[PDB]
DNA sequence: CGATCGTCC
DNA sequence: GACGATCGG
């Protein structure tokens, strides 16, 4: 019945009122000593200085790829979110794989708890709400403060690569297709943020 | 990295698919059977089961996605074509019914009898969007939205506002692709 | 009761 | 592969 979105008619005329460069509703800046984790608008302080960010945060320098397991205090969200969207569509780089069990060192393991430990979380679980569902990826919250659609890729490729739902073959056919779909507006969205 | 900052190589990328034609190992199931688990596997058909019929004629009365989707109700390409369309639908809390949707009891009956006739695998993270082997065999790029939304609705990882901007993410970003991949597969 | 997901085989 | 902790319908 519905043949103005089969034919592709509906998705032609597609628009919102949101403009990319600008704050997502209710999506900010972290307060001062503080860096964004969790829910929407939510945060824990910073960690800088501490000897599993310093130890993380040289490692991170030293190798100029992304990190396996990412904080704030290791350095600029958007440097990371780059690493990964390039990741993403570099050849043979087995960036599904890499997203869902990436090569973790000891010190890598020791900043994700020391990054709940600061956070005054009760539990830590499946279930706890993080803003990223790999350690790899920055917070959600940087890409909403900053009106980033271009870095939801990361969040997307992530979510399918992390779900025990589909196997290896499936997993690389909805990558090439993100990558369809987030090529032009990457493209559209770093020439205009620049 | 100027290259990939200005945003001059994700203009250049491109793939060597082309939309329509089958993803290399994957096609229609076998006769009789529909398509399950892992890329090539199948299961027999429950065209004839009551069950089935059941939930055929509740889906084919309400001109809405089903809640529990099977290649028994009807073809792929409609489901796919109406959960597409309810990811754009402004107010329509697609997220949430992707991770929670109403189930009648005709929904699970059906659900228990697709598991009697066959690993944690299932080609869909979704219950409601069909089987991802059905968007690679007909070289639906655009039928992947579906999937990545769904697996982001059901990540216990964000809250309902990070969903909700993903949401907006995935619609600016799949918008010109389904436009340019709709027309060419129907006319 | 189902799910995700840390954590092993 | 699995087992379990742990939340929402
Ligand atoms: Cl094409």
């Amino acid at each position: 019945l519905d043949a103005d979105a089969t034919s592709g008619a509906f998705y032609a005329r597609y628009r919102d009122g949101y403009v990319s460069g600008e704050p997502w509703p209710g999506a900010g800046p972290p307060p001062p000593g503080r860096v964004l984790y969790g829910g929407l608008g939510d945060s824990r302080p910073g960690l800088w200085g501490a000897p599993e960010a310093e130890e993380a945060r040289r490692r991170f320098e030293a190798s100029g790829a992304p990190a396996a397991v990412w904080a704030p205090e290791l350095g600029d969200a958007a440097q990371q979110y780059a690493l990964i969207t390039r990741l993403l569509y570099t050849p043979d780089a087995e960036a599904m794989g890499w997203l869902q069990n990436p090569r973790v060192v000891p010190g890598d393991v020791a900043l994700d708890q020391a990054c709940f430990r600061i956070s005054g979380a009760a539990r830590n679980s499946s279930s706890f709400i993080t803003g990223s569902v790999a350690r790899a990826v920055p917070h959600l919250g940087y890409a909403m403060a900053a009106g980033r659609f271009g870095w939801g890729l990361a969040h997307a490729a992530a979510a399918v690569a992390m779900s025990r739902r589909y196997d290896r073959a499936q997993k690389g056919f909805l990558l090439t297709s993100l990558r369809r779909a987030y090529a032009p507006l990457l493209a559209r969205e770093n020439a205009a943020l620049t």
